[PDB]
This record gives structure tokens, C-alpha cells and sequence, in this order.
């Protein structure tokens, strides 16, 4: 029942790892390697669930994190045939809850996952072969369906014996309502040791005061809905309900509505255990100070010998708000189909019982030309799907329409360490899923962009890079200059979309890719959307305008180059580069060809200006750069060392159909030089791409951090340039050795920037890299 097993990630259930990657600074996240693929729709709030059956993330507090199980959300079954079996589906809790249950024993089936479908399938316990596919209707080009907080849990039973079998399904669930909120919002920013800003969570974890669930009933559906008293209107952040529903007429159902979830779970497993029951409850008492609640519903049938029976259940959490910084207050576009009241979690449950299988369709539908790909490699087909989780676990947010965003504002985080939106430099790479998939989204990030542009905050901020622990005398600089791009679009502890450039290592508005890479990003969307969206081009116009301009300052001896200088200055923010880098001046080369090609179309008086610039910087780039073998770090180092990503601008340029930056023999040899250098003579390919190296394969400087990393998405991207030059064979051995050491080493579900050659990672649950979809796109024909 799993389809296509060979393009899915697939464990034993709670089969762990010897040696998991650990995060290479302690101060950084690291919750350990058990996640699994996030249920939810983007921007929905999102939990998941570990391959050992565990709810253990949960994000139903927009741009939050938190990582634990609550052991009492928990599917169980019963089987009686020959013998009487009954298990909890997720591992035994070390803290000594629910000490009457079984727990399902490790490794007797198989966790398998393409985003966003999964499945658990059972095998060598019970006697029925059951299988249970969990997914969420995450659907491209659909504005709907993929912002729904929905799981399906569709279970299919089919007994193999010679023997009829009475099995029982129960559901039971803790009411977490009110918990998912920040009691310290608007918190003091700390400069965190890696120099980052970092926030105050402060979740009512625990904090039932209130909480109560009722049983459902209709001729159609019954479960169980979760709710507090009193429900305010408007609703707060963290106000809202659970429903849990299946449809009548499979079998008997027995609803418990108030159980303990802190006790021996005995009132329950003592009924459930011997004949697959419940004691019937249907009490709503608000629950006391101090004590939690937690529902269940089972629902009993008989599988005859041959007989395959299927059950949808369907669970649904209505938590409308949206709250940032203390007063900022958003709805979540699912609300644009129901209500923003947080009253709807049973009517959200139904429209899921009722649509589940054409959702089920068409997640086939828009999967099937990747798994029937031709030229496609089965670990390909299996990360292009499986990459797409963070859209869901990524902080992600997706707010209701107005007028100038009519299907919604989209934000994905950078990632959990590094918590602010759509990093503009990481977008680059990263933001070629959402493009291909989601492009009303992707118009609307950089719609955001746009708009930000023009705006200015003279505020002083520490900049992290400089910090030496004195808030009073820490180096300060602006937050943001009028017509300087921004870095990101906020914070979800702050104003996301409307307060940007959150970022604080360093000093954004000094940076001199992040303009380039505005220009680059606006011409992709316009282009790789038909070349018609005129409404788009025109809006971000004047801000591809203004971009140029502010890079264009920072070409000091006027040979039409920006030239890097200071602190670090581009995506490598570890990096310091002197005068005309390769990595910038290329994006730069690139970016002006860009604007040229769009100002034309618009007929912007602007064009013969870029043209003057371009036809003094081209040439010159090369004329600086060359060293006979690749191109330079940079002019004013004196470096040898080859950057992996020298060439980005050439790798955008071809993408976007314009002229090439450099001549194209020249990009050859430095393309097969990075790959034989960065990649082959770094540990001999076992890792990926290193982002620089020595040309004997040595580093610069044996301490340096980002030259020494494997970069994922750096690595897609690079594999993406390989293949639109022809070396093809080189693109796919790449990207699958990535590929193979997220997804054999325990960072499935949470792929990081980086990984090094020691076992260790940095920055989980990453944004960059979706640029797996990169790839695709330039050697997807179709
Ligand atoms: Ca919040």
C-alpha cells in the first residue's frame, strides 16, 4: 500500500541512528534526529511526528518551536482473533505516564514519507495487515486546500487469515488549548554567542485552566472537539479548538470525552485492552486548576477472512490568530474559507472527511510526472517531494487576503536558530520550490521586498559581529537606510513583512549581493511565470531601480564594479572579501542584464544607464578576475583559494536566457576546476562541495568556518549549474551525496545549511535547501 516505496524515505518504525549528526555549537538547536514529515498546511500551525509514532513538534504557535511528546495523542489498536493484542502506537514514556499502556514493539513495520504523504505500515504483531497514510492537502497552485490545519489519517485493514478478527482504532488526544502563546512577548533582544539576536518563548505549556471536550454526533460524523471556557471573541492567540472525526456507519463507536492524561491511563486501557471499548463519557466540566484533560473516541469492527476495510480520521485545530510582537495580531489564510471566531474545527474536520480522496488524487496527479520522470534518478524523486516539509515547519506563516495580497502575505524562516523571513541572499537558492509550485506566493514575498525598499529606520542597533558583551558602548548602526534591500522581512517576535531587516550579525545595508539578488529573483518570477504578469514587473520596478542605485555606491573607483569591504558583506557572513569578489560582481553582472532585459520590456528610461554600466563592468570582471584557471576570490586579498560559488551570476544569467557574464569556456574550466577542487579533493567526495579551497585541495586557513562547511543548497545550486553546462553525470553524483548524508544521518525533516567532515551540522530545519528544485527545473524538460 505504500506507492512507490524506492522514491520514499523509509525506517523502522523506531529504529533510532548509532551516530545521528549533532549540532557543532552547543548554544544552537538540536533536538536529536527523531523527526518526521510536519502535518499541516503551510502557515496552518503544524505538528509532527517522529518514524517511532511519537507527536513530538509542535508548532501551532506561528514562527515558534517547541519539541516534546505529549504521550496521550496517540492512535491504539486492538485486535482479537487467536489471541487479544492491544498497543500504543509510539514509544513507552520515560517519565512513567500512561503506565498501564503497551507501546507498539520497535522495528515491526516500516515509517515511509514523500512530502506530504507518509505511512506507517504494521507488519509482524497484529494479524491484519494495517497501514496508516498520514498526509495534508498540500497542493501547488491551489491557495486553499494547502493552508488548512488538517491531517488525514486513512487507515486501510485487510486480514490474511483463515480467521474472521475483531480490531478496534482509538484516538485519544490532550487538550493543549491556550498553550501555544508567548507569555513574554516583545521580550529583550540577547546577543547570542554565534552573535545572532535571540528572543524570550515563554509558552503556557501545561496551563489547562479552563480546557473541556465534548463528544460529536450527527448522521454523518462523530469524534470529539476540544475547547476552553470561556472561548473569547475576538479570539487571542492561543484560543481556539481540536476536532477529531470519523464518518458513521464503519463500526461501534465509543466516545470518552474527559480522561486523565497525567495518570496510569487504566479508565481507558482496562475496556480498550480486553474488547476494544470505552467507558462512555460525555463531560464537558471545564477542567480545575492544576489538571489536564484529554479525550478519546474507539471505534470497534470485524474483518472477515480476505476483507480489507478502510477508516478516514480526520483531525483539525481552528487557532485563527497569529500574534508577533505584543498587539501584532494576524488571521491565517485558512480562516479566509471558514471564520476567524476559532470556532470551526469540527466544519474544517467534516470538509476534510468529505474531500480526503480527491485530495488523495491530487497529490498523485501533481507527483506523478516526478516519479515517472525518465532521466530522474529514485533518490531525486524521493528529496524534490521530501525537501518541500519546511514550507510546513519552517516558522511558516500565511495570513488572510487584502486587497494588495489577495491570496495571502507567505513567510518561511530561515530557519530556527536564525528567526526572521525569507532571507533574501538564502531565497536565492531556496525559493525555486515556491517559484515552480506556489508562484502567487513567491510574487507575494517579493512583493514584500519591494515595498520595503523605499522605507527607512534611523533606530540604533548592536550589530552582533562587533558585540564584546556591553549593550551601553556596542557598536551600533542603523536598522535600516531609505532604498537599502533588506536583509529579511522581520521576525516573529516583531512585525513580519512590515518591519525588515531583523537581522543583526552584521549590517545588512552594507551588504553587496543582497540588491543583485533583489533585481535577479523579481526578472525569475516574472519570467519563469510566462512573462506576463506586467502587473508584478511594474510594481517592483522602481524598486529594482532604487536596489541598483544603492550597489552601485559601492563602486568607488567608477569601473562600473561594487567592490566588497568592512565586515563581511554578502551570504558568506563569516567571509571578509576585498574589492571585486567574484561571487558579487557576478550577481552584479547578472542583475544589470536583468534590469535591462525588464526595463526594456517596460520601456523604463533607466535601461540606457545599465547598459553604459554593464558595457564598462563585463569586460572588466574578467580582466580583474581571471587567473588563467578560475576566478578570483576577490581583487584586494591576494587569496588563491577557489570559492565554490564564484560564478552564481553565470548560473542565473543562462537560467534568465541572458547574455553570459563571462566567456563561456572560461565558466567551463572553473566549473570542472570547483567540482575536481571543492568537491573531489574534500575528503574525496564524500561530503559535497566545500564553499573554498585551496587548489590542492587544502583549506586557506585550517580554522576558517564557512570555507570548510558543506553548504546544502549551495551544493543544489552548484549541482543545477553543472547540469545546465552538460557536465550531467557531475550534477548527479553532487547532489546525491547530499542528498545521502541528510537523509542517512539523522537530519531527515530538519535539513540544515551546513554540514562538515566531522559528524556535526549548523542551522537545522534550513530554508536554502528547497534549491534542490533548481535542479529539476533546468533538467525537468516537460
Ligand atoms: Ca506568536
Amino acid at each position: 500500500v505504500i506507492e512507490f516505496a524506492n522514491c520514499a524515505w523509509t525506517r523502522a518504525i523506531g529504529q533510532g541512528w548509532e551516530t545521528p549528526y549533532r549540532v557543532r555549537y552547543a548554544s544552537n538547536l538540536d533536538d536529536g534526529p527523531w523527526y518526521g514529515m510536519p502535518l499541516g498546511g503551510f502557515g496552518a500551525g503544524c505538528i509532527g511526528r517522529s518514524s517511532a509514532g511519537d507527536f513530538n513538534l509542535w508548532h501551532v504557535d506561528g514562527g515558534e518551536h517547541i519539541f516534546g511528546t505529549l504521550p496521550a495523542c496517540q492512535f491504539s489498536l486492538f485486535e482479537q482473533g487467536e489471541q487479544t493484542q492491544a498497543y500504543a502506537l509510539g514509544s513507552a514514556p520515560k517519565d512513567g505516564r500512561l503506565s498501564s499502556w503497551q507501546w507498539y514493539p520497535a522495528g515491526k513495520g516500516t515509517y515511509a514519507v514523500r512530502y506530504p504523504r507518509s505511512w506507517f505500515v504494521y507488519e509482524g504483531v497484529f494479524r491484519a495487515q494495517i497501514t496508516c497514510e498520514q498526509f495534508s492537502p498540500i497542493l501547488p497552485h491551489n491557495y486553499q486546500e494547502t493552508s488548512y490545519p488538517v491531517a488525514v489519517f486513512l487507515w486501510t485493514f485487510s486480514n490474511p487469515t483463515d480467521q474472521s478478527l475483531t480490531l478496534s482504532l482509538m484516538l485519544s488526544w490532550q487538550n493543549t488549548v491556550g498553550w501555544f502563546c508567548n507569555t513574554t512577548p516583545s521580550s529583550a533582544i540577547a546577543i547570542r554567542d554565534d552573535g545572532s539576536p535571540v528572543y524570550t518563548y515563554t509558552p503556557r505549556w501545561g496551563q489547562s485552566d479552563g480546557n473541556f471536550n465534548e463528544l460529536i454526533q450527527t448522521e454523518s460524523f462523530q469524534g470529539w472537539r476540544l475547547r476552553r471556557m470561556p472561548h473569547p471573541n475576538p479570539p487571542q492567540e492561543g484560543d481556539g479548538e481540536w476536532a477529531a472525526l470519523i464518518p458513521t456507519g464503519l463500526g461501534e463507536f465509543f466516545g470518552c470525552s474527559r480522561w486523565q492524561p497525567e495518570g496510569d491511563g487504566a479508565h481507558l486501557w482496562q475496556s480498550f485492552s480486553v474488547d476494544g471499548s470505552l467507558p462512555f463519557v460525555n463531560d464537558p466540566t471545564p477542567a480545575a486548576a492544576g489538571e489536564q484533560v484529554a479525550a478519546a473516541f474507539a471505534l470497534r469492527f470485524s474483518l472477515a477472512p480476505g476483507e480489507r476495510k478502510q477508516i478516514p480520521v480526520v483531525l483539525a485545530w481552528d487557532f485563527p490568530v497569529t500574534e508577533f510582537g505584543k498587539g501584532v495580531i494576524y488571521y491565517r489564510r485558512y480562516t479566509d474559507f471558514c471564520d476567524r471566531h476559532g470556532t470551526n474545527a469540527v466544519t474544517l474536520a467534516a470538509q476534510a472527511l468529505a474531500a480526503y480522496a480527491t485530495w488523495q488524487e491530487q497529490i498523485r496527479t501533481w507527483q506523478a510526472p516526478i516519479l515517472s520522470h525518465p532521466d530522474w534518478p529514485d533518490w531525486f524523486k524521493m528529496a524534490l517531494c521530501n525537501e518541500l516539509y519546511v514550507l510546513s515547519s519552517g516558522g511558516s506563516l500565511w495570513s488572510a487576503a487584502s486587497d494588495r495580497d489577495p491570496v495571502g502575505q507567505f513567510a518561511v524562516l530561515e530557519c530556527l536558530d536564525y528567526r526572521w523571513y525569507e532571507s533574501l541572499d538564502v531565497r536565492l537558492y531556496g525559493s525555486f520550490a515556491l517559484l515552480q509550485l506556489w508562484p502567487e506566493l513567491e510574487k507575494s514575498v517579493m512583493r514584500a521586498f519591494a515595498r520595503a525598499i523605499p522605507t527607512a529606520d534611523p533606530t540604533l542597533r548592536i550589530i552582533g559581529y562587533f558585540y564584546r558583551g556591553d549593550p551601553e558602548t556596542a557598536y551600533k548602526a542603523p536598522r535600516k537606510l531609505a532604498n537599502a534591500v533588506p536583509h529579511d522581512l522581520g521576525a516573529p517576535n516583531e512585525h513580519p513583512w512590515e518591519k525588515t531587516n531583523y537581522t543583526a550579525y552584521q549590517d545588512c545595508n552594507l551588504w553587496k549581493d543582497l540588491a543583485s539578488d533583489f533585481v535577479l529573483l523579481v526578472y525569475r518570477d516574472f519570467l519563469f511565470t510566462g512573462g506576463t504578469d506586467l502587473n508584478f514587473a511594474r510594481e517592483c520596478w522602481p524598486a529594482v531601480v532604487a536596489a541598483l542605485d544603492h550597489l552601485k555606491q559601492f563602486d568607488q573607483d567608477g569601473d562600473g564594479l561594487p567592490e566588497n569591504g568592512g565586515a563581511p558583506d554578502q551570504t558568506y557572513d563569516d567571509w571578509k572579501l576585498q574589492g571585486v569578489s567574484a561571487y558579487c560582481g557576478g550577481l552584479w553582472l547578472a542583475a544589470l542584464e536583468a534590469a535591462i532585459a525588464l526595463g526594456t520590456l517596460l520601456q523604463q528610461p533607466q535601461v540606457e544607464i545599465y547598459r553604459q554600466w554593464l558595457s564598462q563592468a563585463r569586460p572588466r570582471y574578467h580582466q580583474l578576475l581571471w587567473n588563467g584557471e578560475y576566478y578570483r576570490l576577490d581583487t584586494g586579498s591576494g587569496s588563491d583559494v577557489i570559492m565554490a560559488d564564484q560564478l552564481c551570476g553565470q548560473f542565473y544569467a543562462q537560467l534568465l536566457g541572458l547574455v553570459d557574464i563571462v566567456p563561456p569556456d572560461c565558466c567551463d574550466r572553473a566549473l570542472r576546476k570547483i567540482y575536481d577542487t571543492c568537491f573531489l579533493k574534500f575528503h574525496n567526495g564524500q561530503f559535497g562541495a566545500a564553499n573554498g579551497l585551496l587548489p590542492n585541495g587544502q583549506p586557506e586557513n585550517p580554522h576558517a568556518t564557512h570555507p570548510l562547511e558543506v553548504w546544502t543548497g549551495i551544493n543544489f545550486g552548484l549541482a543545477a549549474f553543472l547540469w545546465q553546462r552538460g557536465m550531467i553525470d557531475e550534477a548527479w553524483r553532487l547532489a546525491e551525496v547530499v542528498v545521502r548524508q541528510i537523509y542517512e544521518n539523522g537530519l531527515q525533516f530538519r535539513t540544515p545549511e551546513a554540514i562538515t567532515a566531522n559528524g556535526t551540522f549548523r542551522a537545522c530545519m534550513y530554508l536554502r535547501p528547497m534549491a534542490i528544485w533548481a535542479l529539476a527545473l533546468v533538467s525537468g524538460g516537460s
